């Protein structure tokens, strides 16, 4: 019975902390940035969460007075929460799919990457959510007990569609993304190692006397340069041409040192710095910058997805347990009591969502950086 008071305080806290931040995010993202295929999805998700939190007061009013005013509210208010759940799940799986498909072939990257396509797909998402929602409105009546055979079927259908299939799709997509991301790292690591050995060999060769250490350092440099050139477009051709020039200069230095000349070998070795800086530095800088960008986004998506699933799982666990377990048992007496807190958490998810955007990213300077 105290759990009922826990439910009402949870609902009240969500209502008080959900309207301001969500409306703030909606306004900031709506009237500051410029329409792109990426931020429209987060705008739709925030709008759905705001619509969910806008119908909270009535649930609290019902829960405070055990509704002696109209049958319409008992049939409408439970529908909005389910519509919120369906729209949020579908938008999250669309976001995941798009993020995993960006790194695919350019066929889908250049095909129809336009804002109109995003608007149309969001329209289809909302339509499907509404069609899936209508059953809940239809199968609900006042006996003032507000509850529901079709019960055994509706719960299974909802569990299958809104929680099982999209979960598998997102898990597979993010597993593929992380497996592909862990691969690029090794290649960058190897290229950095080759650059490092080239660098310190070129450093030692300057201070090295006699023609034997010069040949040894040049041999190590040549091996490193060949290995780096093997690692892998106009920039690609440019990269390979730069390494070909570098290997040519290394050969010139080696042939000069073979004939027992030191100072000329030193000058030939010093000559490689200009070509190195003019050719490979820009590619190295791009390869560093062309990495963090992805992380600042993959983590932002993964945290949102995981938090959503964690907040919504008790709802379906308790739904299944109420479906299988028979009533008229002392278990049901507390099962009904705990159903309220489960639903309260499932509805409270909307307060958790808008804080992660600020935590993981001026109001604009943070929100716009998060929505990238
Ligand atoms: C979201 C929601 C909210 C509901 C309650 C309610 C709100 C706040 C709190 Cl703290 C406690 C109760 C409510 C009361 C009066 C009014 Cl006017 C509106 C809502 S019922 C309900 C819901 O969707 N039920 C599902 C399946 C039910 C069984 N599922 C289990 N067991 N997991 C459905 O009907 O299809």
């Amino acid at each position: 019975e105290p759990p009922v008071i826990l439910s009402m305080v949870i609902l009240s806290l969500t209502f008080l902390l959900g309207l301001p931040g969500n409306g703030l995010v909606l306004w900031v993202a709506g009237l500051k940035m410029q329409r792109t295929v990426n931020t429209i999805w987060f705008l739709h998700l925030t709008l759905a969460d705001l619509l969910c939190c806008l119908s909270l007061p009535f649930s609290l009013a019902h829960l405070a007075l055990q509704w002696p005013y109209g049958r319409f509210l008992c049939k409408l208010i439970p529908s909005i929460i389910v519509l919120n759940m369906f729209a949020s799940v579908f938008l999250l799986t669309a976001i995941s799919l798009d993020r995993c498909l960006v790194v695919f072939k350019p066929i889908w990257c250049q095909n129809h990457r336009n804002v109109g396509m995003a608007c149309s797909i969001c329209g289809c998402i909302w339509v499907v959510a509404f069609v899936m929602c209508i059953p809940v409105f239809v199968y609900r009546e006042i006996f003032n007990r507000c509850g529901y055979t079709p019960l055994v079927a509706i719960t299974i259908t909802r569990l299958v569609v809104g929680f099982l299939l999209p979960s598998v799709i997102m898990i597979a997509c993010y597993s593929f993304i992380v497996f592909r991301m862990q691969r690029a790292r090794r290649q960058l690591a190897d290229l950095e190692d080759n650059w490092e050995t080239l660098n310190d060999n070129l450093k030692v060769i300057e201070k090295a006397d006699n023609a034997a250490q010069v040949k040894d350092a040049l041999t190590k440099m040549r091996a490193a340069a060949l290995d780096a050139q093997k690692a892998t477009s106009p920039e690609m051709k440019d990269f390979r041409h730069g390494f070909d020039i570098l290997v040519g200069q290394i050969d010139d230095a080696l042939k000069l040192a073979n004939e027992g000349k030191v100072k000329e070998a030193q000058a030939a070795a010093e000559q490689l710095k200009t070509t190195r800086n003019a050719y490979i530095q820009k590619y190295l800088e791009r390869a560093r910058s062309t990495l963090k960008s992805q992380s600042k986004t993959f983590r932002v998506a993964v945290v949102v997805v995981a938090v959503f699933l964690v907040c919504w799982t008790p709802y379906h666990i308790f739904g299944v347990l109420s479906l299988l377990t028979d009533p008229e048992t002392p278990l049901g007496k507390t099962l009904m009591s705990w159903d309220h807190v489960c639903i309260a958490l499932a509805s409270a998810n909307s307060c958790f969502n808008p804080f992660l955007y600020a935590l993981l990213g001026s109001i604009q300077g943070i929100l716009e950086a998060a929505f990238s």
